[PDB]
This record gives C-alpha cells, sequence and structure tokens, in this order.
C-alpha cells in the first residue's frame, strides 16, 4: 500500500502475541516499543534523539508483523512516549520513501 | 525518486542560500534543524522529542528546497542531534511511505 504523511504514519503491529499501534518511523534507526514484558533475555543499552536519551532493553530476533508482512529482528523496550518502527524492520517489510 | 531504507534517508537541503545534509523523517511531525542564522522574526517555542523538550526557533513561511523540491513551511531552530525533514514539510514534496 501507500501511505501519506497529512497525519502520523500509525500502523497495527503484532508482537509477543499481542497488538499495537506503532509509527512507521523513516526517522527511527532502530524499533523502540512501549513498556512490554517480553520473554528471554536482554541486554541494557541506551538510545538518544530530541531531548537526550532513555534507557531502554534490547531484545534481540523478535518476529513482528507490521500490516500483515512479517520482520525479525532487534526491539528496544522502554519508556518511550510513542512506538516506532525502525529501518531495521522497515527495510524488512520492503518500505520506501517516494516523491 | 525511490529511497530505500537501508541507510539514514539523507538529502541535501537548500535553505536561507545554504546547503545542508538533512534527514527525511516521517516520525516527526515539524522539521527541526540545528542551530543556524535565519533572517526573519522568530517565537521562541518548545518542541518534545524521545527524551524530553528542547527550545528551538519557530521561522514560519521559510523557503526550503528538499533534493530539488521546493517547500515553504515552518522551521525549528534548535540543539536537535540531527537536522530532521518533518512531515509537515515533507507532504509539500507529496512524500509517501510504499511497501
Ligand atoms: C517528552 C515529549 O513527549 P512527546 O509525546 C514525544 O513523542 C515522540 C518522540 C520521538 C518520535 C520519533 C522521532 N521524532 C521526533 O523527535 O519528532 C519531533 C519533531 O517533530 C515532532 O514530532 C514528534 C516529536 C517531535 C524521530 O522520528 C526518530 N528519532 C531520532 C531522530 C530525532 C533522528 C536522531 S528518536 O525517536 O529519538 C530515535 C533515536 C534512536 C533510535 O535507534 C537507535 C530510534 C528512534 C516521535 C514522537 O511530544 C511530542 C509529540
Amino acid at each position: 500500500p501507500q501511505i501519506t504523511l497529512w497525519k502520523r504514519p500509525l500502523v497495527t503491529i503484532k508482537i509477543g502475541g499481542q497488538l499495537k499501534e506503532a509509527l512507521l518511523d523513516t526517522g527511527a534507526d532502530d524499533t523502540v516499543l512501549e513498556e512490554m514484558n517480553l520473554p528471554g533475555r536482554w541486554k541494557p543499552k541506551m538510545i538518544g534523539g530530541i531531548g537526550g536519551f532513555i534507557k531502554v532493553r534490547q531484545y534481540d530476533q523478535i518476529l513482528i508483523e507490521i500490516c500483515g508482512h512479517k520482520a525479525i529482528g532487534t526491539v528496544l523496550v522502554g519508556p518511550t512516549p510513542v512506538n516506532v518502527i525502525g529501518r531495521n524492520l522497515l527495510t524488512q517489510i520492503g518500505c520506501t520513501l517516494n516523491f
């Protein structure tokens, strides 16, 4: 499909057997999701943006489904203000910018 | 053009007659550029990112050319980690997400 940018590019994702809303974010190197108690090991990490850095938990080889398109990669979990799907997963669903 | 996301979607912009590199950022509502000198009046404003809020200078109806495409809109200037082109200008140049 094609998504215009008049409004925030919000889509439904499936992760850890749960459905959530997330932003398709070409400005995000990595995927950052709201607090959720995913199973398995993780490693601490700090990511920075406008306003400074926050602490997140890095989970690897996590399966996410975005608009029916499956992807597997690293997901960062922490007190993020919004769920963002970053380039690490957007590439896997064949997402491009076009103008 | 069509831009893939294996690398950061960085493009050259022209603003205030000066060339700069900026990030096409579908997760940003607004356009935020690093500290620079622009002519005309400006109003102080606040914007919040992943790590909190920063103080910016809001310039309205500024001419900005993005990858050869002209736009005239609001540009925020402040301590952002990188120049980001937000949806307020991405819509003007006809940019969409596609997968
Ligand atoms: C406490 C305030 O509360 P808020 O709820 C905050 O909400 C939001 C917070 C963040 C975003 C997404 C970011 N957009 C953003 O900063 O946009 C600003 C300007 O335009 C406004 O629109 C939304 C916010 C304002 C951006 O797309 C991606 N980022 C990096 C960019 C900056 C290049 C370095 S990154 O997230 O930091 C990030 C860093 C490293 C990563 O992997 C290693 C992964 C992600 C969207 C909404 O209030 C405002 C809505």
